[PDB]
């Protein structure tokens, strides 16, 4: 004990981040001795912004993170309340699941799992600085003094201020800024968080989860889900704006989103419930550095909340962060062998990218430790890929704006097939459990077997129940057609096509249906 | 809007303490327009010592806080993973209830409860400073910049810090202004053990201590069911090597176990209690080995102990020093004697039990509110309630009475029991504004319920023959010479109300389960 925890570690994860969690979680499951040092087991799982996981891109990420072994899917499987599916009527590729989260519930699940994970050991401590020998890392020194020996270390930097709070010193810093690493500003903000009791919920418009409910992870089902709920929708107006502009001489915002526009348009606002057990309401998109009175003026002027009382004021922070252009696309910093950077440090914000980077950066470092080799997944393997790339190259995630268009080109990069795409690279890599592995096969055998059995089976306009088929189609059977051939046909859906007597039975595997269908209506 | 949130309040509670809570909860439920400022909503319910509520005297203090209508009692019920009645055979003066909290649960419960309560606006900032006009408070100013006017403020502190934490040897004008008045300051210095991962522990060899069946309930309105699942607690001890380690290591930094030793022998083993940190947590609170001794020391201390040979430490033990003003500059109402309408409750006064702050807050909130609507602080009779005692002492003496003492004094005080705080207090509650219909209601039902039942325990005797002078005289020791009434036969230390009403002269058992048990006590300890 050179003052030196007696035990040595394969991977150190510095920070109880989304990234951190996913990192820690993986390196563990891969088989490594991994230790996670968060300065607050209690904020473990905290959600910095709105209480929501997924949507366009994000969801893709999560679906991916999931197949790869990860957590954040389950997590939000257990703690969402409302499970829309964006772009539902727009054909795979740009279809995206998007859940709301009972913070407490989520938080609980990140932890219970983090805490319950063979090979991961948790330890409450600030990290003082790293210990770097030959421009390799070999552990760090926690601020209490203690020092831990490891072979790779994933800097993270999660849930931990500083950054400056705007509503109107650690050797580990100094060290990095001493190397080449180039350092950016990053301007994340926040709504005044609002009081359910003071909000009039009648004169406002509901929005409800999909039926049946969407599960998020491949492995889960909607039983796992908790109680579900509305989110009420209020809107904006001239008044709102006068205020803003009237107060603009006082510094993603609304003090942004409203200088570049013009009230002829009413910005639509979302009251998202921070959870099954709290009168706190997140007014989605009215984040602000605008001073308190303004915030109120604003919260106050819209419909439903003429008498709203604010519970916690809005405010914006300024982060610094280390431009990731100096990362390898395994994440491993280019300067300090074995030290990777996932998370908000690289300058992204969203929980899902974070989670995803973390999955890698762990996985990678977790390998380095077993003297093996970085995966680096291909910009066409998965969005985890399109991200990391975009990040190391232009160092900045691809605007979501783009996602939609851009997605035509990508097109196999789809929520519905992450498991396919990634889950054996998973298994092979080390990240997938005997019992996910053995289902993902079932979801294969069940697809191959019953997709060849959908061309293997035709209907002549001549055999018995030819006339029963001819009811559903466009211009009844003129050729010995196979079910596949007619599934492709715009009116018909796999569910009905199993109904008709030559193409029964249906398929039990609710998913391998789903996939078979998605595949067939989009393969040519 | 000046610089000044629009609406004024009657009463502002500064700092979402225990004391902090309990005050806000009072003033509000007296219909006062009550502002609860706090730097972090997600901490309401924080138990910073071990995850337990009450026990001897602490118990007492809770059940009073209950009768008076505050939260703690209800909370711990809502979140209790273990219930025991200490001194169960020792007679009512000194029976106490204590319970193990699921840290989260509790925290939930206390939040949800302040969140959902008529007249209380919670609003999350830290406080810069008081606003003072002519030695009267009149408002707080938040960090932010926001100012609130109130008519009375309760200063509280808790939930927060600072501290200089020591683990082995290792600015807000409100602090300044305070000190510029003649306030006698003290340091006071709580610590904490090192919190231990439940997996690294061999529970198979330790013995374990369960709750009471049937299951105690803390508040007077609680029902048994209401309680979470119930786990056991685990018991390992310390021993020679352990100590040998503490001693040899003492030359590092300055309740604690390195103190429980510097003060004894040491075969001389000390029962150490492995307390579940939650129902959904893997951390164990090793209750009794707190420290400021350095990490390895701590590790060695843990690992020396049976069961923990392999244990690994999730959170490291340590100790904090708190500044804290001497409560002798408070009127017996906790109104401060230097700035009026300023009230000091809980730890800012130097107490550091929870219960003890829970009680202080209640009354601070009370007399704060009262002042809001110009009344006169209640200042509770030392003979009325331990609440009474406690507060007296922080003004007489500047300090809480010791628990060491509690069992002797015990029987000078004596009407002051747990089993009867409602009886003692709820009533004074009603008139003070502290009690709720839901309760008032029950209380009086119990109240007549017992009356009615005492009467009829004289309105009923056995003449040594006739009817079932048979059935009866077998249960006793020495059969009745002549007349003896129900109540006479019960004072007899061999006969339990429950068995007394399984007799055809004296049945049928009163159904008001509470009243029933109080009837018993009242009778067996009347004098």
């Amino acid at each position: 004990q050179g003052s030196f925890y007696p035990d040595p570690f394969d991977v150190i994860i510095i920070g109880g981040g989304h990234a951190g969690t996913e990192a820690a979680m993986a390196a563990a499951r891969m088989g490594q001795q991994t230790l996670l040092l968060t300065h607050n087991i209690d904020t473990l799982g905290q959600m910095s912004c709105n209480p929501a996981i997924g949507g366009i891109g994000k969801g893709h990420l999560v679906k991916e993170v999931d197949a790869l072994g990860g957590l954040m899917a389950k997590a939000i499987d257990q703690a969402g309340i409302q499970f829309r599916i964006l772009n539902a009527s727009k054909g795979p590729a740009v279809r995206a699941t998007r859940a709301q989260a009972d913070r407490v519930l989520y938080r609980q699940a990140v932890r219970t799992a983090l805490e319950n994970q063979p090979n991961l050991m948790i330890f409450q401590q600030a990290v003082e600085d790293l210990i770097v020998e030959n421009d390799r890392v070999v552990g760090a020194v926690t601020q209490m003094g203690l020092k831990f020996r490891a072979k790779a270390v994933v800097l993270t930097v999660g849930t931990f201020l500083d950054g400056k709070i705007h509503i109107g010193s650690i050797p580990l810093s100094r060290r990095l800024r001493e190397l080449p690493l180039r350092v950016g500003r990053l301007k994340t903000g926040t709504p005044p968080r609002i009081d359910a009791r003071t909000i009039d919920f009648s004169v406002l418009a509901q929005q409800h989860g999909d039926n049946p409910m969407p599960v998020f992870s491949f492995m889960g089902n909607a039983s796992q889900h908790p109680q579900q709920v509305p989110c009420y929708i209020t809107h904006t107006n001239e008044k709102t704006h006068d205020v803003i502009r009237s107060n603009l001489d006082r510094s993603p915002s609304i003090e942004d989103k409203v200088m570049r526009f013009a009230d002829r348009n009413q910005h639509q606002i979302f009251l998202e419930p921070e959870g099954l057990t709290s009168n706190e309401i997140y007014p989605n998109g009215i984040s602000t550095s605008l001073p308190f009175d303004v915030q109120m003026q604003i919260v106050r002027s819209m419909q439903g909340m003429e008498n709203a009382k604010i519970v916690r004021p809005g405010y914006a922070i300024e982060y610094d962060f280390f431009d990731p252009r100096d990362l390898k696309p395994t994440l491993e910093s280019k300067f300090i062998q074995g030290l990777f950077f996932a998370g908000q440090i690289n300058g992204t914000t969203g929980y899902e990218e974070a989670a995803a980077q973390g999955l890698l950066a762990g996985l990678n470092a977790a390998r380095l430790s077993d003297d093996k080799e970085g995966w680096a997944p291909a910009r066409s393997q998965a969005y985890l890929g399109v991200l990391v790339d975009d990040l190391c190259t232009l160092g900045t995630k691809e605007p979501y704006r783009m996602f939609t268009s851009r997605a035509e080109y990508r097109l196999m990069l789809r929520e519905d097939n992450a498991d396919l795409r990634l889950t054996e690279i998973g298994r092979e890599l080390g990240l997938v459990d005997d019992e996910r592995w053995a289902r993902f096969n079932e979801k294969l055998e069940n697809i191959e077997r019953e997709r060849q059995r959908l061309k293997s089976t035709w209907v002549t306009p001549s055999a018995e129940a030819a006339a029963e088929v001819n009811a559903h189609l466009t211009a009844p059977l003129s050729r010995e057609a196979s079910g596949e051939d007619l599934l492709r046909r715009p009116e018909m859906t796999y569910e009905k096509l199993t109904t008709l007597t030559p193409f029964a039975p249906a398929l039990t595997d609710e998913q391998a249906a789903e996939q078979v269908e998605i595949q067939v209506k989009y393969e040519g």
